[PDB]
């Protein structure tokens, strides 16, 4: 239900956040109209584990907050 | 094959590296005789991401050394 215009709009919603150092992964996937997603980000090695935990949580406000469909986003860090 | 008896070990063997506090999660599956398991342990908020994916490495190191007949085992962290 047009997916790639969707998951673009998820990379380009989690790079505007505060400390992404990029999507390292996205799987989405379609549960009727609704998208479920599980995303991990890149973040500063040098971070806090508080800190990286921050970020990922801001990522899930701001996607979620511009993507209105998604219904689950599980949002992960690693370093790069 | 006495899996929880392995469960057991990999929980040990995790608790015994320096910086892990506590496994938060270990879901362990036999593939015929061999091991393939996906655990999360917990971490000091404060170490860096970095001091986390060094923790995290060490942890693979030590169940893999200890249990030989684990054949993967990913290892993540979460703040605790």
């Amino acid at each position: 239900s047009h997916m790639e215009a969707v998951q673009n709009r998820i990379v380009e919603a989690a790079e505007r956040v505060p400390g992404v150092r990029g999507v390292i992964h996205l799987r989405a996937r379609y549960v009727g109209q609704d998208i479920w997603a599980d995303m991990i980000i890149g973040v500063d090695p040098e971070n806090t584990v508080e800190q990286a935990h921050e970020i990922c949580e801001a990522v899930q406000a701001a996607v979620c907050g511009k993507i209105r469909r998604i219904e689950s986003l599980h949002v992960s860090a690693e370093a790069r």
